[PDB]
């Protein structure tokens, strides 16, 4: 396919995803890039993928779309099947990842500002809570503190499904080999050079010192079962979050929470979000 | 065509040509190598290029190829030219740029050095080698010449540097980056591959780090007479260099063009500078 992918592959076998990562951040910063929302080369509307009862004023789940290279449009499918006749479900995609191939942001704000303006459009009046699995745990949490400080409209809660922010990030980097089989592992097509530069981006983004936290409250969502080898005496492998609204923990690891288990996830989201309203 | 090639062209674009070499040396670090000369996935035998005069114990052109991604078997073709009827002239190729599935890089610089080393010392026989190299090719063509010595027991009996910047002496190469990085679009015969660049990113590092040994052989330093591009004259000099070179010529042309157009020049120097180190 593409050098990356290629590169991608021995590095992951080498049992250095890390330092690939790393490499992807870099060389993306020499693709073309949109530096305001406005220059966004794609449409970013999100999709109904669930259509909740009809029908006042219940919140809207909108699916953060993750930084995976091999994801995108899949990503939501069998956890929003749990939704049908609940709760309409709607994914906003991530700028960068997109067709001539899509500009990158050429910083998280501006990508999250072009999502909080197609979500503010496709919700209306609705109340919003975000919801995003691993990476888009991590980025849900960003663009609801972006929507509350700079659109005026801190969403009505965030469901973090398995995150791992910097300062909680040791086992994560531990598993980095399974994190990046997994990718291989979940390719439905080869994992273009554009997404895999647009998955470096976004990791560096991630990684840099951020505004500040969230008013809205969080929904922790923790897989059950270690990802791989984890010695007891190093401390929780799990997930985490300071100071969650309500936790649950489902079956499954950090893969395996949102396929197989993806019913569990949706059974939680429901209670919390009757609790909350 | 390739993603590392348009990477490449948006970072000269960008007058960002020197970070982009230093993500292609990282990335570099993920494609299958060798570790071992004889795991040299490339047949290393030297091309003569030229014939010198039918009429022993002369010593025969060895051409180094360079690091440039658009490089390969045409590099030499003018200069050799100019060397028939007079001497020998072998060129070897650079290990990590051939195909047939693309070739392993080099593991380290010394691995890449013995087995060129072994493809010119069965190719040159008894005959003493000078070696020959432009820009990279150049440093490359020191590097060799050491470890010849060294590794081989066959010092060479000269080295030809033509328009080398060594580490201490990089500020017309950063100066001119924009220039050097246009000048391997300019050269282009074919759009240079991503696993060309990715060899041209491996050697660039491999040329950075320390390299402790001098050659013992004696230098020819063959210098550009015309700056690639604007040059601020209190910056200092922006010409070529070697420490302490045994003899010192000036040509015609910069540094893409006393090899594009002048190559003619550079045999001529090459050849008086042999007949007096000859006798
Ligand atoms: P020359 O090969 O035209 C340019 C150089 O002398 C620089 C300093 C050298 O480090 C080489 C190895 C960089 C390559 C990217 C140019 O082929
Ligand atoms: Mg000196």
């Amino acid at each position: 396919a593409g050098m990356f992918r290629a590169l991608f592959r021995q590095a992951v076998e080498d049992d250095r995803y890390g330092e690939f990562l790393d490499v992807l951040a870099e060389a993306s910063a020499f693709r073309p890039q949109f530096a305001s929302p406005e220059a966004c080369s794609e449409r970013l509307d999100p999709v109904l993928l669930a259509g909740g009862p009809t029908d006042e004023g219940r919140a809207v789940l909108v699916g953060c779309t993750g930084t995976a290279a091999n994801g995108g449009p899949h990503e939501f499918l069998r956890l929003s099947t749990s939704f049908q006749e609940e709760r309409d479900f709607l994914a906003v995609p991530l700028p960068g990842y997109g067709t001539g191939t899509a500009l990158l942001p050429a910083d998280l704000d501006t990508a999250l500002d072009a999502q909080a303006r197609a979500i503010l459009r496709a919700a209306g009046d609705a109340p919003v809570v975000l919801l995003g699995h691993s990476g888009g745990a991590l980025l849900a949490h960003e663009l609801a503190f972006r929507l509350e400080r700079a659109h005026g409209a801190p969403p009505a809660g965030i469901v973090l499904v398995d995150p791992y922010p910097p300062g909680h990030q040791e086992p994560i980097e531990v598993w980095s080999r399974q994190l990046g089989e997994g990718l291989f592992a979940g390719e439905l097509e080869p994992m273009s050079d554009a997404r895999l530069l647009a998955m470096g981006r976004y990791a560096r983004f991630l990684a840099g010192p951020r505004p500040g936290r969230s008013s809205a409250p969080v929904l922790l969502v923790r897989a059950s079962e270690p990802l791989g080898d984890w010695q007891e005496e190093r401390g929780d492998w799990r997930a985490h979050w300071d100071l969650p609204h309500t936790v649950a923990d489902v079956p499954g690891d950090h893969f395996t929470m949102m396929r197989d288990h993806a019913p569990a996830v949706a059974e939680a989201v429901l209670s919390w979000l009757d609790a909350i309203e």
